[PDB]
């Protein structure tokens, strides 16, 4: 069933997008948590110290819809550097930035499969 599927396997990304990172942007500097709603339709994140709504995590410290990302991408060198564009919400350009060069990089593919996903074109 494309429903019973895509909310499983948007829960397998789910798992891959749930993350510690640094974001570092026109938004802020600071070590967030980043995550991804129910049906993976949208990422969120808490910014340090947070209030997981109800303690499954309903009140993120910010967010946007997976399929208004209007791009995913990596940097030049992109070695722990990551630069994510967003449209429909405020447009905002989020660098997730993390100590691992590889857990961002992991971030990065993992973000792009959960999107075209469910925002496949």
């Amino acid at each position: 069933s494309a429903s019973d599927i895509r909310m499983k396997k948007v829960m397998q990304y789910r798992r891959a997008l749930t993350k510690v990172v640094k974001l570092k942007t026109h938004l802020f500097s600071e070590t967030v948590k980043v995550t991804c709603s129910k049906d993976g339709e949208e990422v969120q994140w808490f910014k340090g110290k947070s209030t997981a709504g109800a303690q499954d995590r309903k009140k993120p410290s910010g967010g946007f819809p997976v399929d208004k990302i209007t791009s995913v991408k990596s940097q030049a060198d992109n070695t722990k550097v990551l630069v994510i564009t967003v449209n429909n919400p405020q447009p905002t350009t989020y660098n997730f930035t993390f100590k691992s060069p590889g857990e961002r990089e992991s971030w990065q593919e993992q973000i792009q499969s959960l999107m075209k996903f469910m925002s496949m074109k």
